[PDB]
DNA sequence: ACTAGTAATAACTACTTTATCTTTTAAT
């Protein structure tokens, strides 16, 4: 069971690294191709107990992502040591985010999170905090065959689409904020994503969805 | 001293709602 837990944790860590890379943050090539043996050597102790605090890391946007998107800052990924998430731990994490001027931060829990923790999540302005479940991060959803590629559009691209189609913001097809693809991409309200899809009538098709 | 008008005598599926629960938090 310990080996299964370690393998699942390594898969979740790889999925988080891939998600950070897809968002435009720079991840080193050696870290992306980290093997299971290296992860167990540098994280697990002699008794095999995982070190959740050691997995927390920091990432910065690439210059290409910097010029493409002007709203990207520093990224901090933290893994909760304990299974449950009390209000005190969330307050401590929010204080750390405020004191370490992080633009965005990803918090990952094991079992569940208290509703009081979700009560105060809009009180972290200007920073943005996202909550993820580790068990939900075992398998990368974006690698599924049924899930096409989503690319977040810039403000200029969204504007150009709007004058090209003579549209309003509410007339576009809509994508929910709780959509797992939207949560993977960290979508915010009013942001449009372009989707390239296979089609049996024309080969390639392009769709656009605006976040709710 | 009699008569006739005359008026009153359904299951299937879904949503919504309620009370129950209880876990949560700060208070004993």
């Amino acid at each position: 069971d310990n080996n299964r837990i370690i393998s699942r944790l390594w898969r979740s860590f790889r999925t988080v690294k891939e998600m950070a890379a897809d968002r435009g943050y720079f991840i080193s090539q050696e870290e992306m191709d980290q093997s299971l043996e290296e992860f167990r050597s540098k994280i697990c102790d002699s008794m095999g107990n995982p070190q959740r605090k050691l997995m927390s890391f920091l990432a910065n946007p690439t210059p290409e992502a910097l010029e493409k998107y002007s709203d990207l800052g520093t990224l901090w990924v933290e893994f909760c040591d304990e299974p449950s998430v009390g209000i005190k731990t969330m307050r401590n994490f929010c204080l750390r985010i405020q004191e370490k001027n992080f633009s965005t931060g990803i918090f990952i829990y094991q079992n569940n999170i208290t509703p009081s923790a979700n009560k105060m999540i809009p009180t972290v302005s200007p920073a943005i905090i996202e909550t993820f479940q580790e068990s939900d991060l075992v398998v990368n959803i974006t690698h599924h065959e049924l899930v096409p590629k989503h690319i977040r559009l810039s403000d200029g691209e969204k504007s150009q689409l709007l004058q090209r189609y003579k549209l309003k913001e509410s007339q576009l097809p809509r994508i929910q904020r709780e959509d797992p693809v939207a949560r993977y991409l960290g979508l915010k309200r009013g942001q449009v994503v372009k989707i390239i899809r296979r089609s049996e009538t024309s080969g390639r098709y392009a769709s656009y969805r605006i976040c709710l």
